[PDB]
């Protein structure tokens, strides 16, 4: 599924995003932006062998099994092809547990190059929230 802006907007703030961990919206939809352009079948490989899966392109080395990461955690306790399902649950869910991790948003690096410091509530203008 490739969500509209606002439509992402509203289903992250449904799935309590808006202010989670003190980001607010903006934040999250701009990381979906750049991540996955707002596509939930989003795959990347990363050089050290690990994939990042879905909207949020939430990595198998620490977070879901997709069974090629060797060495890797599934801290998510999920299958990485569940990061891609039209139902973000699974990826909000997991994106909860990334983010409370220490470091932050800064655990996304799209997030820190092109979000963090940005005027992140232009990404949830003209949304009916
Ligand atoms: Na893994």
């Amino acid at each position: 599924k490739v969500f509209g802006r606002c439509e992402l907007a509203a289903a992250m703030k449904r799935h309590g995003l808006d202010n989670y961990r003190g980001y607010s919206l903006g934040n999250w939809v701009c990381a979906a932006k750049f991540e996955s352009n707002f596509n939930t079948q989003a795959t990347n490989r990363n050089t050290d062998g690990s994939t990042d899966y879905g909207i949020l392109q939430i990595n198998s080395r620490w977070w879901c099994n997709d069974g090629r990461t060797p060495g890797s955690r599934n801290l998510c306790n999920i299958p990485c092809s569940a990061l891609l399902s039209s139902d973000i649950t699974a990826s909000v869910n997991c994106a909860k547990k990334i983010v409370s991790d220490g470091n932050g948003m800064n655990a996304w690096v799209a997030w820190r190059n092109r979000c963090k410091g940005t005027d992140v509530q232009a990404w949830i203008r003209g949304c009916r929230l």
